[PDB]
Protein backbone atom coordinates (compact mmCIF):
# COMPACT_ATOMS: atom_id res chain seq x y z
CA UNK A 1 0.00 0.00 0.00
CA UNK A 2 2.22 2.84 -1.35
CA UNK A 3 0.58 6.22 -2.16
CA UNK A 4 1.62 7.64 -5.58
CA UNK A 5 4.81 9.72 -5.98
CA UNK A 6 6.44 8.46 -2.80
CA UNK A 7 9.80 8.33 -4.57
CA UNK A 8 12.38 10.61 -3.00
CA UNK A 9 10.51 10.59 0.32
CA UNK A 10 12.33 9.11 3.26
CA UNK A 11 10.72 7.66 6.37
CA UNK A 12 12.07 9.16 9.53
CA UNK A 13 12.54 7.36 12.88
CA UNK A 14 9.77 6.77 15.37
CA UNK A 15 9.25 9.44 17.98
CA UNK A 16 6.93 9.86 20.98
CA UNK A 17 3.55 11.14 19.90
CA UNK A 18 3.13 14.61 21.33
CA UNK A 19 0.63 14.91 24.10
CA UNK A 20 -1.75 17.61 23.04
CA UNK A 21 -4.23 19.60 25.07
CA UNK A 22 -7.30 20.80 23.27
CA UNK A 23 -9.79 22.99 25.19
CA UNK A 24 -12.72 20.55 24.96
CA UNK A 25 -12.96 17.57 27.26
CA UNK A 26 -14.13 15.43 24.42
CA UNK A 27 -11.07 16.11 22.22
CA UNK A 28 -8.69 15.60 25.16
CA UNK A 29 -10.03 12.26 26.13
CA UNK A 30 -10.59 11.15 22.57
CA UNK A 31 -6.95 11.99 21.85
CA UNK A 32 -5.52 10.07 24.85
CA UNK A 33 -7.65 7.09 24.00
CA UNK A 34 -6.92 7.16 20.29
CA UNK A 35 -3.52 8.72 19.77
CA UNK A 36 -2.02 5.25 19.07
CA UNK A 37 -4.00 4.90 15.88
CA UNK A 38 -1.94 7.76 14.41
CA UNK A 39 1.55 7.73 12.95
CA UNK A 40 4.68 7.91 15.15
CA UNK A 41 7.04 8.72 12.30
CA UNK A 42 6.77 10.85 9.17
CA UNK A 43 7.86 10.82 5.50
CA UNK A 44 9.91 13.77 4.28
CA UNK A 45 12.11 15.01 1.50
CA UNK A 46 15.80 15.89 1.90
CA UNK A 47 16.48 19.33 3.41
CA UNK A 48 18.82 20.26 0.51
CA UNK A 49 15.54 20.73 -1.38
CA UNK A 50 13.77 23.27 0.81
CA UNK A 51 14.02 26.99 1.34
CA UNK A 52 12.01 26.90 4.55
CA UNK A 53 10.44 24.93 7.33
CA UNK A 54 6.91 25.61 6.07
CA UNK A 55 7.40 23.90 2.74
CA UNK A 56 9.21 21.00 4.34
CA UNK A 57 6.35 20.58 6.74
CA UNK A 58 3.65 20.94 4.09
CA UNK A 59 4.89 17.99 2.05
CA UNK A 60 5.65 15.96 5.17
CA UNK A 61 2.24 16.39 6.74
CA UNK A 62 0.37 15.75 3.51
CA UNK A 63 2.17 12.68 2.38
CA UNK A 64 2.53 11.21 5.85
CA UNK A 65 -1.20 11.29 6.35
CA UNK A 66 -2.04 10.07 2.89
CA UNK A 67 0.36 7.21 3.32
CA UNK A 68 -0.96 6.42 6.77
CA UNK A 69 -4.49 6.40 5.40
CA UNK A 70 -3.84 3.81 2.64
CA UNK A 71 -2.25 1.42 5.15
CA UNK A 72 -4.15 -1.87 5.70
CA UNK A 73 -5.06 -3.14 9.17
CA UNK A 74 -7.69 -5.39 10.85
CA UNK A 75 -10.79 -3.65 12.20
CA UNK A 76 -9.92 -5.28 15.54
CA UNK A 77 -6.45 -3.68 15.47
CA UNK A 78 -8.16 -0.24 15.65
CA UNK A 79 -10.72 -0.85 18.40
CA UNK A 80 -10.22 0.31 21.95
CA UNK A 81 -11.80 -0.54 25.27
CA UNK A 82 -14.49 2.04 24.31
CA UNK A 83 -15.20 0.53 20.91
CA UNK A 84 -15.31 -2.85 22.54
CA UNK A 85 -17.78 -1.80 25.19
CA UNK A 86 -19.81 -0.15 22.47
CA UNK A 87 -19.97 -3.09 20.14
CA UNK A 88 -21.03 -5.39 22.90
CA UNK A 89 -24.06 -3.22 23.51
CA UNK A 90 -25.08 -2.61 19.92
CA UNK A 91 -24.28 -6.13 18.71
CA UNK A 92 -26.43 -7.43 21.60
CA UNK A 93 -29.42 -5.32 20.51
CA UNK A 94 -28.96 -6.47 16.92
CA UNK A 95 -28.76 -10.11 17.89
CA UNK A 96 -31.98 -9.70 19.81
CA UNK A 97 -33.54 -8.30 16.64
CA UNK A 98 -32.16 -11.15 14.55
CA UNK A 99 -33.69 -13.41 17.16
CA UNK A 100 -37.08 -11.84 16.65
CA UNK A 101 -36.58 -12.06 12.89
CA UNK A 102 -35.99 -15.83 13.34
CA UNK A 103 -38.90 -16.50 15.76
CA UNK A 104 -41.44 -14.64 13.68
CA UNK A 105 -40.38 -16.23 10.37
CA UNK A 106 -40.05 -19.66 11.95
CA UNK B 1 -10.45 -13.46 7.21
CA UNK B 2 -12.75 -16.16 8.72
CA UNK B 3 -12.66 -16.74 12.51
CA UNK B 4 -12.43 -20.45 13.48
CA UNK B 5 -15.57 -22.62 13.79
CA UNK B 6 -17.76 -20.35 11.68
CA UNK B 7 -19.37 -23.39 10.07
CA UNK B 8 -23.09 -23.59 10.71
CA UNK B 9 -23.28 -19.85 11.36
CA UNK B 10 -25.40 -17.84 9.00
CA UNK B 11 -25.03 -14.13 8.30
CA UNK B 12 -28.24 -12.24 8.74
CA UNK B 13 -29.40 -9.21 6.71
CA UNK B 14 -28.25 -5.67 7.36
CA UNK B 15 -30.33 -3.65 9.76
CA UNK B 16 -30.22 -0.05 11.05
CA UNK B 17 -27.75 0.30 13.86
CA UNK B 18 -29.68 1.11 17.00
CA UNK B 19 -29.28 4.60 18.28
CA UNK B 20 -28.20 4.27 21.86
CA UNK B 21 -28.23 6.80 24.65
CA UNK B 22 -25.60 6.40 27.31
CA UNK B 23 -25.64 8.80 30.29
CA UNK B 24 -22.23 10.37 29.58
CA UNK B 25 -21.81 13.03 26.94
CA UNK B 26 -18.59 11.47 25.83
CA UNK B 27 -20.14 8.04 25.10
CA UNK B 28 -23.11 9.62 23.31
CA UNK B 29 -21.06 11.67 20.97
CA UNK B 30 -18.43 9.02 20.51
CA UNK B 31 -21.19 6.59 19.54
CA UNK B 32 -22.84 8.91 16.97
CA UNK B 33 -19.49 9.67 15.45
CA UNK B 34 -18.27 6.09 15.42
CA UNK B 35 -21.29 3.82 15.17
CA UNK B 36 -20.50 3.16 11.47
CA UNK B 37 -17.32 1.33 12.34
CA UNK B 38 -19.45 -1.40 13.94
CA UNK B 39 -21.35 -4.25 12.33
CA UNK B 40 -24.84 -3.77 10.83
CA UNK B 41 -25.60 -7.48 10.60
CA UNK B 42 -24.86 -10.47 12.79
CA UNK B 43 -23.90 -14.17 12.50
CA UNK B 44 -26.17 -16.69 14.17
CA UNK B 45 -27.04 -20.35 14.38
CA UNK B 46 -30.41 -21.82 13.34
CA UNK B 47 -33.20 -21.44 15.92
CA UNK B 48 -33.97 -25.19 15.80
CA UNK B 49 -30.82 -25.45 17.92
CA UNK B 50 -31.69 -23.19 20.84
CA UNK B 51 -33.82 -23.51 23.93
CA UNK B 52 -33.82 -19.79 24.60
CA UNK B 53 -33.09 -16.29 23.45
CA UNK B 54 -30.14 -15.92 25.83
CA UNK B 55 -28.13 -18.74 24.34
CA UNK B 56 -28.95 -17.63 20.82
CA UNK B 57 -27.77 -14.17 21.67
CA UNK B 58 -24.63 -15.33 23.45
CA UNK B 59 -23.25 -17.14 20.42
CA UNK B 60 -24.40 -14.39 18.07
CA UNK B 61 -22.79 -11.56 19.98
CA UNK B 62 -19.53 -13.42 20.55
CA UNK B 63 -18.96 -14.66 17.07
CA UNK B 64 -20.23 -11.53 15.38
CA UNK B 65 -17.71 -9.42 17.22
CA UNK B 66 -14.87 -11.84 16.79
CA UNK B 67 -15.58 -12.03 13.11
CA UNK B 68 -15.90 -8.27 12.82
CA UNK B 69 -12.57 -7.88 14.59
CA UNK B 70 -10.56 -10.11 12.21
CA UNK B 71 -11.89 -8.20 9.18
CA UNK B 72 -9.24 -6.27 7.19
CA UNK B 73 -9.65 -2.59 6.28
CA UNK B 74 -7.48 0.46 5.47
CA UNK B 75 -6.58 2.73 8.39
CA UNK B 76 -8.12 5.56 6.32
CA UNK B 77 -11.41 3.64 6.04
CA UNK B 78 -11.76 3.94 9.86
CA UNK B 79 -10.89 7.61 10.37
CA UNK B 80 -13.50 10.27 10.91
CA UNK B 81 -13.53 14.04 10.70
CA UNK B 82 -12.22 13.95 14.32
CA UNK B 83 -9.36 11.58 13.58
CA UNK B 84 -8.54 13.66 10.56
CA UNK B 85 -8.44 16.90 12.48
CA UNK B 86 -6.35 15.15 15.10
CA UNK B 87 -3.78 13.72 12.77
CA UNK B 88 -3.27 17.02 11.07
CA UNK B 89 -2.27 18.53 14.39
CA UNK B 90 -0.06 15.75 15.67
CA UNK B 91 1.52 14.96 12.29
CA UNK B 92 2.32 18.70 11.99
CA UNK B 93 4.14 18.72 15.35
CA UNK B 94 6.05 15.59 14.36
CA UNK B 95 7.08 17.00 11.02
CA UNK B 96 8.38 20.06 12.80
CA UNK B 97 10.45 17.74 14.99
CA UNK B 98 11.71 15.80 11.98
CA UNK B 99 12.62 19.19 10.57
CA UNK B 100 14.71 19.99 13.61
CA UNK B 101 16.24 16.52 13.43
CA UNK B 102 17.29 17.32 9.82
CA UNK B 103 18.60 20.88 10.48
CA UNK B 104 20.67 19.87 13.47
CA UNK B 105 22.19 16.79 11.80
CA UNK B 106 22.74 18.64 8.54
CL1 LIG C 1 15.33 10.23 11.72
CL1 LIG D 1 -32.23 -12.00 7.95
Amino acid sequence: AVVGGLGGYVLGSAMSRPIIHFGSDYEDRYYRENMHRYPNQVYYRPMDEYSNQNNFVHDCVNITIKQHTVTTTTKGENFTETDVKMMERVVEQMCITQYERESQAY
